[PDB]
């Protein structure tokens, strides 16, 4: 799941969904730099610090 450098944001907001729709599963999924990441509703795609 996590390759590429830099940290995912932490994200205190959820939707109120068992399973949510994920628009990526690891980092390789998101393009430049981007992290694949918990958001506000399923996995998604992320530039970290």
């Amino acid at each position: 799941v996590s390759t590429k450098p830099g940290s995912c944001p932490i994200i205190l907001i959820r939707c109120a969904m068992l399973n949510p729709p994920n628009r990526c599963l690891k980092d390789t999924d998101c393009p430049g730099i981007k992290k694949c990441c918990e958001g506000s509703c399923g996995m998604a795609c992320f530039v970290p610090q």
